[PDB]
């Protein structure tokens, strides 16, 4: 097969990637991939010009043309530097957090807008490595995607759950009406649902 | 308030940012970090203009009024497709992958000079059609899942290959005198808190970075 041509939002790439092509090698095993990263806005442009063939997103997505795909609903956490007062908390985030210093990721990043809408100055990252590196270190605190929390990095900061239903994002495929691989598509799709990535609802 | 404004390369930020982080809880366990990562060029800028108090940049790097102390040289690697060839190779890799398909770093990455510089073979194709022709991704996350997906092969630093990543694709050494990178920290000549400067360069030297050899 000839390369399928893949682009993620930079919110998802680094963490679904891995899984992404471990299961691709059982629905697609002689398919290469070619990866752009890159903002919601400069992926859809791309993908309505037809220089990359599916990219993954996130809700509120809406295009003329183009059709997605739910694949799964990603909550979100708090962080928070070792020592902060949430330590003490169970899950208790709701919109506490109007009282706290918050580093929203840079515009562009659909991150910024999902967490605003759960609840100049305002201290700001160009990406989830500077903001969690940032409030390990005392910065400040942030809201993560669940899949962007590594297991072992409860040395770094303190994950703190929002309480009752957490605010979360839903990741999607978007490719076009017209697009005529129907089968590389249909095998994307299944790599990304048998995935097995932690920390997510797959839509079933 | 205390924070220490760094600024660091695309290639190198996510890989020491952890342990640095955590050799910087015992030699300056007070100082909280602003973070920037980006191209070189533009973290000069920003140096210069003291939006940053300092840099983790590559050689080769020389600016007028700017000054460099090394941290640590950084091999690099090949990595290949599983079932490559050069998969029963020894630690077999000169420069003949000329005869490769070589995923490359975009413009902006100094890695794409480093591993141009190295081989030569591989500078030949991009004197051809080069530098959109060429093969090509911005990012190391990119190009690691393309050449564990099939697509080709590349060169990576050490200090991106997870020592469980064996899944995804295979690391070659490069035979003999590995090719290499070398990290250091820069900063204005007259940076008024040579204090907090020398904390950082001492949590960076104790961060115990794996596969690097520290420059003493
Ligand atoms: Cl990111
Ligand atoms: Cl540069």
């Amino acid at each position: 097969e000839g390369a399928f041509k893949l682009g993620l939002i930079f919110t998802v790439a680094p963490y679904l990637l891995p899984k992404l092509i471990v299961s691709l090698r059982r629905t697609a095993p002689k398919m290469p991939l070619m990866l752009e990263e890159n903002y919601t806005h400069t992926l859809t442009e791309s993908l309505k010009r037809g220089d990359v063939d599916a990219i993954i997103v996130a809700e509120p997505f809406q295009e003329p043309g183009i059709v997605t795909e739910p694949l799964y609903d990603e909550p979100f956490f708090v962080i928070v530097p070792k020592g902060h007062s949430f330590e003490e908390l169970d899950a208790v985030s709701p919109r506490m957090l109007g009282e706290e210093q918050v580093l929203l990721l840079t515009e562009g990043n659909c991150m910024r807008d999902q967490v605003l809408s759960s609840c100049t100055n305002t201290l700001q990252g160009s990406s989830i490595n500077t903001i969690r590196h940032m409030v390990a270190s005392g910065l400040a605190i942030s809201v993560l995607p669940a899949t962007a929390l590594t297991e072992n990095d409860h040395m770094l900061f303190s994950i703190i759950p929002f309480e009752g239903t957490p605010p979360s994002r839903r990741v999607v495929l978007a490719y076009r009406r017209n697009f005529v691989r129907p089968k590389a598509l249909s095998a994307m799709k299944a790599a990304i649902m048998q995935s097995q990535l932690h920390g997510v609802s797959f839509i079933c």
